[PDB]
């Protein structure tokens, strides 16, 4: 019992979020 799909959209948006990053620094 878990399947994480009313927080995988919450997931791939903090993927937005590897965009708040999209590149590990300088």
């Amino acid at each position: 019992m878990e399947l994480k799909a009313s927080e995988f959209g919450v997931v791939l948006s903090v993927d937005a979020l590897k965009l708040s990053r999209q590149s590990p620094l300088g």
